[PDB]
């Protein structure tokens, strides 16, 4: 039933068998996204990369219950601290690292939110974050080596939070795809 994903592909089909109810079994979901080896030419496609900051690229809008995408950082790119909108937010390295930094929802005073803890996030692992486990800032500290991870969110949503570091207020983004199935979103 839970079988070893050989390909993207292969993957892909198993997430839609996952989300095929109404609920999600977040450490299958987990399992099955750390257990598909990263082969670099089945998502050279999505791998479109931007100069001046991390680029999102849709690959599978799912059966309505999720989105599939693969995010593209250069070096020294990275994210706000965010929220992840009420949804389950899965994030697999298929290449390079990231520095994932925790913070805890900040309270309704002005204060500097200071990090609950960080890690790094090495080639193939699968991080998971939700709501009520904290926000989180995402980075390629890297100065040498490009990263690209594989997230996949469910429910899909296309807005989040920004916050500042220094005081804990939020302001409402719209994301953006910077590309779709391949090909390229202006
Ligand atoms: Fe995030």
């Amino acid at each position: 039933e839970l079988l070893k994903p050989r390909t993207l592909a292969d993957l892909i089909r198993i997430l839609h068998e996952l989300f095929a109810g109404d609920e999600v079994n977040v450490e299958e979901v987990q399992a099955v996204l750390e257990a598909y080896e990263s082969n670099p030419a089945e998502w050279a496609l999505y791998a479109k990369f931007d100069q001046y900051r991390y680029t999102r690229n849709l690959v599978d809008q799912g059966n309505g219950k999720f989105n599939l995408m693969i995010l593209c950082w250069g070096e020294g790119h990275g994210s706000s601290i965010h929220d992840h909108t009420d949804s389950h937010c899965f994030l697999k390295l298929l290449q390079g690292n990231l520095k994932e930094t925790l913070f805890d929802w900040p309270d309704k005073k002005s204060n500097e939110m200071i990090k609950k803890s960080e890690r790094t996030l090495r080639e193939n692992q699968c991080a998971y974050i939700n709501d009520s486990i904290g926000l989180h800032r995402v980075e390629n500290v890297s100065h040498t080596e490009p990263a690209v991870s594989l997230h996949l969110y469910s429910p899909p949503f296309d807005t989040c939070h920004a916050f500042d570091q220094r005081t804990g207020h939020k302001n409402k983004v719209t994301m953006t795809f910077h590309s779709k199935f391949g090909i390229r979103t202006p």
